[PDB]
């Protein structure tokens, strides 16, 4: 359980969508981040993977403002503390909005995978992941976005799946969090996209999963890596 509290891009703090306080404010101020209903600091587990909750968590809405990005350049995602027990991959994906981000209809983006992480380390079962890595570097993550893709306004979607609980049917637990970014360059690629509604299913090898025993492999979920 868990949130992006804050993102960190070109030197300067733009807030994220502090789930805990601003649905609780029916006034609430305006950031790059989608607003969600998921106060509980939960999950989309598996029923949910062919919903519109799965494509920025539950009840998403675009966020009011876009932050603009140097080329090739970070992003640093701030999450609440991430709890140890809940190891899995981070996985990284942007759609073009082609407009305005804050008008998007969520259930037609098509995302690109840009950056996954995985199984890191298998020496001590669960062992060591993607999500123990976001621990380490004290609950913070870095996108560095591709030079070589068409510029605009993207959705990032950024996102933990947990697979602490993942040996049982829908019991992987999603934590995607939405963020409108401004892309600029030179880059000309258009990457073919993956709606949200098909980026999961709940009996994928990397979702459906035992990760208390030995692991020979982990199939980090989601459509192909684009480079
Ligand atoms: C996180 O930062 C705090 C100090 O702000 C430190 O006590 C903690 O050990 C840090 N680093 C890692 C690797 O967790
Ligand atoms: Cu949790």
């Amino acid at each position: 359980h868990g949130f992006v509290q804050n993102i960190v891009i070109d030197g300067k703090n733009y807030g994220g969508y502090l789930v805990n306080q601003y649905p609780y404010m029916s006034n609430p101020p305006e950031v790059i981040a989608w607003s969600t209903t998921a106060t509980d600091l939960g999950f989309v587990d598996g029923t949910g993977y062919q919903t519109p909750d799965i494509i920025c968590h539950r009840g998403a809405k675009p966020g009011a403002l876009t932050a603009p990005v140097s080329p090739g350049g970070t992003v640093e995602l701030q999450w609440t503390p991430w709890p140890d027990s809940h190891h899995g991959p981070v996985i990284n994906y942007l759609a073009p909005c082609n407009g305005d981000c804050s008008t998007v209809d969520k259930t037609q983006l098509e995302f690109f995978k840009i950056a996954e992480s995985g199984l890191i380390n298998d020496d001590n079962p669960p062992g060591i992941w993607a999500s123990d890595n976001l621990i380490a570097a004290n609950n913070s993550w870095t996108v560095t976005i591709p030079t070589t893709i068409a510029p605009g306004n993207y959705v990032l979607r950024h996102e933990i799946i947990a697979l602490h609980s993942a040996q049982n049917q829908d019991g992987a637990q999603n934590y995607p969090q939405c963020i409108n970014l401004q892309v600029t360059g030179g880059g000309s690629d258009n990457p073919a996209g993956t709606l949200g509604t098909a980026l999961y299913h709940d009996t994928d090898p990397g979702i459906l999963i035992n990760i208390y025993q030995k692991l020979s492999s982990y199939i980090i979920p989601g459509p192909p890596l684009y480079t």
